[PDB]
């Protein structure tokens, strides 16, 4: 199973960065959605949940296909709100309809990071759309009531190591859990790209409960929360010296960070050997806008 990437027709970096610009004008404009925290964190969840379906071992799912758009996938239970990342998607697809899909839902990911204040990571395009039976079935995504061993064997299966997989799951200093989405009971909130994760993680005074869904979460005196999959990092030896590194060192964070999720998104693609370079996208800051 091979999937070549094949750049959009006559399209460069401007064409691009154009697009970059219109999400990022759209996350601006659209601020009150979720109590002020904006579209960011769910665009970047949508681009890694459009991704995290992927399995090295066949190279079914991934995000080359943009298969999310089909019913199959869009309804996964673990899917559940990221209807609201790809309604705020529409206008711009509607904008610019000659990038694939794929190439939208990743691309919006990368733009949230970035305008969030996040590292910059570098994009390639060229996903190309994949018909409704290719998309993969429900069942892919992790489960959050789970241990270090569970996270570690469910990464190996998008060939992410433990450096990655701590570094991906900082992700999580973004938005919030929703009851209603996934039984997991919100804490406190941000939109700003950071190593908080990791600081909150190692600094907080955290008690295990059962929320209102049943489900098992820690929760701190603050009022912040971890997922028993984000709190494991810490039970773990391994997660825990790279959980320690993180939050003592924020460019190494973002760096780290910039790989992985640039590899995540990705994954399952054959970039042919003339392929464009991967593009840097410039923020609306740096351009002014
Ligand atoms: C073991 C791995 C993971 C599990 C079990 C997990 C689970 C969750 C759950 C249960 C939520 C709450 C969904 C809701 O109620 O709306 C969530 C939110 C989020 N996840 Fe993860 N996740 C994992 C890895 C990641 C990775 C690798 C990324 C990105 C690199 C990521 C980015 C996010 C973001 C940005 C949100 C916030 C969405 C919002 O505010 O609407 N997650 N995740
Ligand atoms: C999803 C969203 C926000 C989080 N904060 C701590 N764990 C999280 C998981």
């Amino acid at each position: 199973l091979v999937h070549v990437a094949s750049v959009e027709k006559g399209r460069s970096y401007e064409d691009f960065q154009k697009v970059y610009n219109a999400i990022a004008l759209k996350l601006r404009e659209d601020d009150e959605y979720d109590n002020y925290i904006g579209y960011g964190p769910v665009l970047v969840r949508l681009a890694w949940h459009i991704s995290g379906t992927w399995d090295k071992h066949d190279n079914t799912g991934g995000s080359y296909g943009g298969t999310y758009r089909f019913k199959k996938e869009f309804n996964d239970p673990s899917n559940a709100g990221l209807q609201n990342g790809f309604k705020f998607l529409e206008p711009i697809h509607k904008e610019f309809p000659w990038i694939s899909s794929g190439d939208l839902f990743s691309l919006g990911g990368v733009t949230a990071v970035q305008e969030m204040q996040g590292p910059k990571i570098p994009w390639r395009c060229g996903r190309v759309d994949t018909p409704e039976d290719t998309t993969p079935d429900n069942g892919r995504l992790p489960d959050a009531d789970k241990d270090a061993g569970y996270v570690r064997t469910f990464f190996q299966r998008l060939n992410m190591n433990d450096r990655e997989v701590v570094a991906l799951m900082g992700a999580h200093a973004l938005g919030k859990t929703h009851l209603k989405n996934s039984g997991y009971e919100g804490g406190g909130a941000n939109n700003v790209f950071t190593n908080e994760f990791y600081l909150n993680l190692l600094n907080e005074d955290w008690k295990l409960e059962k929320n209102d869904a049943n489900n098992e979460q820690w929760d701190s005196k603050s009022g912040y929360m971890m997922l028993p999959t984000d709190y494991s990092l810490i039970q773990d030896p391994k997660y825990l010296s790279i959980v320690k590194e993180y939050a003592n060192d924020q460019d190494k964070f973002f760096k780290d960070f910039s790989k992985a999720f640039e590899k995540l998104l990705e994954n399952g693609i054959t970039f042919p050997k003339d392929a464009p370079s991967p593009f840097i996208f410039k923020t609306l800051e740096e351009q002014g806008l």
